[PDB]
């Protein structure tokens, strides 16, 4: 598999046109500042556990990491991500174009990741 590390909405777009014929799976989860402070505490609890399951992807799939900003901005009910993507809650793990996500605490159950990486 090959990974994709964006941040901001332009740049996942961005990244998503490039792979159009590829499935694609994305994480969503909160910016750290250059301090490398995290306002989201699910989603540092989170990452290694869905990293994890990346040893179960399927050959010739696409995961894009996207950091989606700081929490002023993923506060804001008018940004790209809820409006354009439909994505309400950081961490999400989603499958691109289809329904199956992970919300929250479903992204620190090894079996639902793994689930969804497999298919």
């Amino acid at each position: 598999y090959e990974e994709v590390s964006v941040s901001g909405f332009e740049e996942f777009h961005r990244a998503v046109e490039q792979h159009n014929g590829k499935t694609i799976f994305a994480y969503f989860t909160g910016s750290k500042d250059a301090g490398g402070k995290s306002w989201c505490p699910d989603c540092v609890q989170a990452e290694p556990v869905v990293r994890e399951g990346l040893k179960h992807i399927s050959e010739g799939c696409v995961f894009i990491y996207c950091q989606v900003g700081e929490k002023p901005y993923w506060k804001d009910p008018n940004n790209d991500f809820r409006k354009n993507l439909k994505v309400t809650a950081v961490p999400t793990l989603l499958k691109y174009g289809t329904p199956q996500k992970l919300v929250e605490s479903e992204c620190l159950q090894a079996n639902l990741v793994e689930m969804l990486f497999s298919e």
